[PDB]
């Protein structure tokens, strides 16, 4: 995984995408019923963002507990990173399933959720803005799967990391950025993670407060 | 703008200029009040957190509201790289003041707080094995301020990035080596913004600005 080249570690990460999924086919919502059809497609995506997590360069040669605790760690950033590269060409919209496109003004069936809704829309938005790529995007979502969460596992996480800003870079200046550009973009993107990081901790307040595990699944898939 | 026009030493040399003070905590030797002591503090570094934020290149050009707006949504997140600067070289504590150098174990009595200690020990020694500079430090804090929660703010931000990499230039980094730690550095600060959302609830749950910063802005 450390030997991988820059176009390999780009290969490797587009191949393992998760796919789109749908939502139930399950009529105005009300509070219980949008948030039965948000955890069903959660719950439905978890799955498979297990599969793509063993196929990040370096998630694996992790011990079980470390890969256990980052999935811990991400998974609402990597659904909420997901969900707002679906929703770029949807302004005023959160694309949470091709099915389920929803607007604000349905977040507000839902208490305590209009407003971490309008984060993701501001978030999408400065994605479009900033013309985020598909191949930045992935490099992104492995970033947060390796940052969110031994020194010796620490160390490899980092160099983990620290190829994956070598990708970044070396994508930016293969599409002819400058050298100055490059660094401004990089930081650019690496600044939204911050966003990223506060709209999942409000989003897991905001599901705290709410009627409801994940540690089963992730252990059962992972050891699989 | 001037800020817009600043040189990476210019910028380096303001935001060296307008640190503020370490301030100490009150000295009551018969006065648990662990918090009051840490409310305290905290409420008198507010107070130079606005002069120093008023110093930041670019930050007054913004309209009041930004301004205001940009310091409650970053102040818990200053005040804690202030804490893992200064506990840097004091590995397994926490330096809240000169005056209130903390442990583990002392901060395990606050109920709620250990948690968010252990995670500040975490990012000050990241940041000692890192050996973060001192003027890294500044800019570090500067991107906090700016990016809490505009394009002139995104110019200062691009500003504060070029400055990052001077400094690891004329550290003699290789270009490699400087696209490295400047992903390194950002990527600490979402861990700082989560310390930050964490303690913004921890503090929620007990009972104890806008005005202030009014004020002063
Ligand atoms: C059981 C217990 C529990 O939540 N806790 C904390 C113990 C419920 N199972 C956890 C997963 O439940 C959900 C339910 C709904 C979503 O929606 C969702 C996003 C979101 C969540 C909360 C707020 O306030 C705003 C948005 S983002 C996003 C992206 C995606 O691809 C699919 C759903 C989704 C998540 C998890
Ligand atoms: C009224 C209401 C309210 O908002 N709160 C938060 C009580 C008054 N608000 C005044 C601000 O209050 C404080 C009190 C104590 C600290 O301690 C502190 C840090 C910290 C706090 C909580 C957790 O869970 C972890 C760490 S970090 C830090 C750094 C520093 O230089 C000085 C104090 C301090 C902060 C704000």
């Amino acid at each position: 995984a450390l030997s991988l080249t820059a176009d390999q570690m780009v290969s490797a990460l587009l191949d393992a995408e998760p796919p789109i999924l749908y939502s139930e086919y399950d009529r105005p919502f009300s509070e219980a019923s949008m948030m039965g059809l948000l955890t069903n497609l959660a719950d439905r995506e978890l799955v498979h963002m297990i599969n793509w997590a063993k196929r990040v360069p370096g998630f694996v040669d992790l011990t079980l507990h470390d890969q256990v605790h980052l999935l811990e760690c991400a998974w609402l950033e990597i659904l909420m990173i997901g969900l707002v590269w679906r929703s770029m060409e949807h302004p005023g919209k959160l694309l949470f399933a091709p099915n389920l496109l929803l607007d604000r003004n349905q977040g507000k069936s839902v208490e305590g959720m209009v407003e971490i809704f309008d984060m993701l829309l501001a978030t999408s938005s400065r994605f479009r803005m900033m013309n985020l790529q598909g191949e930045e995007f992935v490099c992104l979502k492995s970033i947060i799967l390796l940052n969110s969460g031994s020194l010796e596992e620490k160390d490899h996480i980092h160099r983990v990391l620290d190829k994956i800003t070598d990708t970044l870079i070396h994508l930016m200046a293969k599409a002819g950025l400058t050298l100055q550009q490059q660094h401004q973009r990089l930081a650019q993107l690496l600044l939204i993670l911050s966003h990223i990081r506060h709209m999942s901790n409000k989003g897991m307040e905001h599901l705290y407060s709410m009627k409801c595990p994940l540690s089963d699944l992730l252990l059962e898939m992972l050891d699989a």
